[PDB]
This record gives structure tokens, sequence and C-alpha cells, in this order.
């Protein structure tokens, strides 16, 4: 039972919450599908991003923000832990000086924090795939 | 009225078809949404791409074959008649020697028939677009 794609929902980050997505690549990764998971500043898809995350399945992982209408230093990562023709778990935490990046239970990526998690009100979900969880932890003080 | 996308339908090109797509990007310009048209051997996705041609809106166009599994010379324009924010329409004709790519009733690619367009039997559109029309022209001989 999908969730619309794009996803948008508003959302609040600080140290201890936890972003948890579930889905599923659309098509075969010799075709290279994308997924991207943006934190934005407001409810506006045009609007800053603290943490850019996009998936070239099969083939690399980039890291970035989008500053006052620009992007700024870009992370490259070859770590492909994401497997052709399968459901994912993907949940990104907010560590004190940076967001961890699990797949399927597996520490794949980190990004330090350019800008105060605070600043986050909107996450989007987007690109080739189906989409069955979304959540944002919200537990904490 | 929008069809599904990723978008499949079987397929037969020669010298005087037209395919015909009628669409909107997903997201404004800012965020780099993709268009991808395949002309696929197959019915398979992960069969050979006779003709791929991939937009990043507001960015470039890339154009390549994938033959026997492997991707060869990648074409790039830096030609971007796409306008954000708006329905396009896309007409890909066969001419005798090369596929002609028109947006919104102007040429703004071509690209050298690697295969013979007859290997066609597929095409697929996707990445982050609605679509409302897709049609192949079959009055030719
Ligand atoms: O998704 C679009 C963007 O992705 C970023 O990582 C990159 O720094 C930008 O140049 C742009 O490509
Ligand atoms: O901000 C860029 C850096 O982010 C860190 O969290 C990570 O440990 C490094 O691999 C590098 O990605
Ligand atoms: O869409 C995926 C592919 O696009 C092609 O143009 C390119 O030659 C390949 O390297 C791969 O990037
Ligand atoms: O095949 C590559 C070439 O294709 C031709 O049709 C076109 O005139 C050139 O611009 C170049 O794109």
């Amino acid at each position: 039972s999908l969730l619309p794609v794009p996803y948008t929902e508003a959302a609040s980050l600080s140290t201890g919450s936890t972003v948890t997505i579930k889905g599923r690549p659309l098509v075969c990764f010799l075709n290279e599908p994308y997924l991207q998971v943006d934190f934005h500043t407001e409810m506006k898809e045009e609007s800053d991003i603290v943490f850019h995350f996009q998936v070239c399945f099969g083939r690399r992982v980039v890291m970035n923000s989008r500053e006052y209408g620009a992007w700024k230093q870009q992370v490259e990562s070859k770590n492909m832990p994401f497997q052709d023709g399968q459901e994912f778990e993907l949940s990104i935490s907010v560590l004190p000086d940076k967001y961890q990046v699990m797949v399927n239970g597996q520490s794949s990526y980190t990004f330090d924090h350019r800008i105060k998690p605070e600043a986050v009100k909107m996450v989007q979900v987007w690109r080739d795939i189906s989409l069955t969880k979304f959540n944002v932890s919200y537990l904490k003080r």
C-alpha cells in the first residue's frame, strides 16, 4: 500500500530524530533508477536544502546542501549496499555533529551538519521508487 | 487524465514514424527533475536501447545507445527549450539517417542511427514527469 511519490511531509529534526523510509526501485539497476531525499528549510520545494541525499542505484551516492539557492561542496560515495530488485529500509539519524544513513541495518553514509538540523521544516522523497513507509520519530526533548 | 509512469508501450518504427509525448515535469527546474525516453529491442526493460534520450530539466540533454548491455559514445547538448513549470510536447521522428527531436514545434536534438530503427520493439517513458499523451504513428508502408 503505496504513499504518493513525490512524497512531501512537514517535519522537525534535532539530535536523536530518525527518518525511516521503506521503498523499492521502480526498475532494474541496469537502467540506473534514482532515489532522492531532501531536508528543506520551508514547505516550498524551491526552498534551501540542509541535507540532499541522491542514490544512482548500482553506481554511486552524492550528498550536498543548497544554501541561498546555490549547491555547495558535493560529497560522493561508491558504497552501494542497495540490492537490485529488492525493497530497502533507509534510516537517517540526526547525531550531534552529522547525519548517519543506515541501509538495511548497515551504516553506509555520514554527512557533517553544515546547517543546524533545527532549520529543517520539510522532507521530500522522490525519483524512481515506490514508497510503502515514511516516519519521523519525535520522542526526544 | 494521466497515463501510468513509468509508461511502457510495444512499438514498431521505420522511416516516417513519429513518437509524440505530452507531459509536465513533476517539480520546478531548480530541483533538476529528469525525463527519459528509451527505444528498446525487447519488451524487457533490461533489453538493449537503440535510442536513449535523457533530459536534466534546466541543465542538459544526453543521448546514447546500450548495445549488448554496454553504453556506447554519449552525446551531450546544453540546448534547453523546455520551460520551467510548463507542459511540453516532445515529438521524435525517424528520418532516413537519424532521429529528430522537436520540443514544442522547434527542432532541438538529432541522433544518427547506430542500429536500424526496425530493431525497436518497445518505448519506455519514465523519471520525474506526469504524462497526458503517448502516440506512435503507423500510417506508412
Ligand atoms: O540533483 C541535482 C544536484 O545534485 C547535487 O549533488 C549537485 O551538487 C548539483 O550540481 C546538482 O547536480
Ligand atoms: O561532510 C563530508 C564528510 O561527512 C562526514 O560525516 C563523513 O565522516 C565523511 O565521509 C564525509 O562524508
Ligand atoms: O541513464 C544512465 C546512463 O546514461 C547514459 O547516457 C550514460 O552513457 C551512462 O553512463 C549512464 O549514465
Ligand atoms: O550521433 C551524434 C550526432 O547526431 C547527429 O544527428 C547530429 O546532427 C549531431 O549533433 C550529433 O548529435
